[PDB]
């Protein structure tokens, strides 16, 4: 399924919510990136069968500052309509993780984290209506599982 | 890969909501018990990629369970019962070669249409409709999971 046909998925995808979910998203990402990345990191040490992918070291530079990237692809994607470039992006991933064997299961696993702790962010931002952080929320959500549904091409 | 491991993870996830949530869901999943199977069925068709794969019968009764098994973990507590059950499933999907990204992609599905159903519901303040929707999003990412276990 090339990037032209998956671009649409994730068109479609982000075509369920408004410019203001998409950008609203996107900022407290940007904000938070670094941050983000360290939850991340910390969330599969506590899991030992991730732990086992972690010699302790390979974050240092790798890992850490990579996530960063990950998360500014997936959340500028619709606000620029950048989709293939995106989507391209998570095959390299999917297949760099797929190549160790690193399980599927924890990949869904971080998707999870990643959105609680995202929520969590707009959540407690108080420049926001509930409605709006419930919105916003919901898009983060949906954005994270079409990503990782992607990153799960390659098994 | 033990339940009892397993099934504290279904109680933790589901601890981050109130019980109203849980309760709320339940309601409507079980309310749309048919609508929702006939929904996931009807959405692998228009793809090509799934319907190469698709007795009818046996699946939209056995999507009618899944559900109603996902939605009693947490009001009624039998979580080693509901997490079995996705380890069960998951090993079909395996030994059939049903890609691990497509039970993804009706999982996402079977999300956004449970909760256009919540934000119908006007015996729900928004806010809870909301909460609900998030509990639903979380729990069912968490039975995909177990499902891919050991794929
Ligand atoms: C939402 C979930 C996840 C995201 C977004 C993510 C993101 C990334 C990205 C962007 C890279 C860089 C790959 C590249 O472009 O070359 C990467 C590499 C890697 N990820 Fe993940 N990842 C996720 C889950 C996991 C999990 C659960 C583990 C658990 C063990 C893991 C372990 C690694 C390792 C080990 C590498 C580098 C391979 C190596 O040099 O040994 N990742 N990840
Ligand atoms: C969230 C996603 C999904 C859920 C919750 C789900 C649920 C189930 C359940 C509960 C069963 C019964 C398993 C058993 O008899 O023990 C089942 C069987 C089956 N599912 Fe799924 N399923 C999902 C995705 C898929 C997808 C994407 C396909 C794509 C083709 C698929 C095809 C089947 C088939 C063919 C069987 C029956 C195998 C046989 O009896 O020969 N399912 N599913």
């Amino acid at each position: 399924p090339s990037p032209e046909i998956l671009a649409l998925r994730w068109k479609d995808t982000s075509a369920h919510y408004s410019p203001h979910e998409w950008v609203a998203a996107r900022n407290v990402v940007t904000a938070n990136k670094a941050a983000l990345a360290d939850y991340f990191y910390e969330s599969m040490l506590a899991d030992p069968n991730a732990a086992f992918f972690l010699s302790d070291q390979l974050v240092k530079t790798k890992l850490h500052a990579s996530m960063q990237d990950w998360l500014e692809s997936v959340y500028a994607a619709a606000p620029t309509e950048e989709y293939e470039r995106t989507v391209a992006f998570q095959r390299k991933v999917g297949e760099v993780h797929a190549r160790i064997d690193i399980p599927v299961h924890l990949v869904t696993r971080g998707a999870s984290a990643l959105i609680r702790r995202i929520c969590e962010l707009l959540d407690r931002d108080a420049s926001l209506s509930a409605a709006q952080a419930a919105a916003t929320c919901r898009y983060v959500a949906d954005v994270t599982m079409t990503a990782v549904e992607m990153m799960s091409h390659a098994y």
